[PDB]
């Protein structure tokens, strides 16, 4: 509470599912992080290889496609994107590797 | 930089940082001609970047994917953010994302 959803930083003590709820299928449910990410967010060890691909605010309403939606829960800001991996990048295979392990890592376990 | 991290300024405007503004499924279609000039430089840029995510709510409010496409590997996102309607600002909120939302299909 009293942070808004989009600012709160996930961290041991208030982890992935405590500020951004369980992940699962759903259209607006997040799907990305397997158990060990889930329970340390940005503690997590090897954060940094992965929020290497979050974007700066700037970037966020930059590069995506920007919606709003008005619903019997609220008004929403909607937004879809894509960010281009560097082939170039001799980390790129651990990239992909280190992505894949986290995205719908959820259906492998309660 | 990596486009994601790019920070669009006057100096490097959201054009030359994030391509021209349309339909396009890797165009971002937000922004009015002075928010496209300026980028963080624009007066009202702190009440747009308050909606942004920080880098642990993009991957824990996001689905993300992986997609290979004929250039490359390409991770995917989507989701959505909830306003608060009880934010004193909320209306004035509104007016402005509605001000940038596909505000290039009016462009001279
Ligand atoms: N559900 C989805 N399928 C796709 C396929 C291609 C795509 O473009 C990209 F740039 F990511 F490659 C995005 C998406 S989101």
């Amino acid at each position: 509470s009293k942070k808004p959803r989009q600012k709160r930083t996930a961290t041991k003590a208030y982890n992935v599912t405590q500020a951004f709820g369980r992940r699962g299928p759903e259209q607006t449910q997040g799907n990305f992080g397997d158990q060990e990410l889930i329970r340390q967010g940005t503690d997590y060890k090897h954060w940094p290889q992965i929020a290497q691909f979050a974007p700066s605010a700037s970037a966020f309403f930059g590069m995506s496609r920007i919606g709003m939606e008005v619903t019997p829960s609220g008004t929403w800001l909607t937004y879809t994107g894509a960010i281009k991996l560097d082939d170039k990048d001799p980390n790129f295979k651990d990239q992909v590797i280190l992505l894949n392990k986290h995205i719908d890592a959820y259906k492998t376990f309660p």
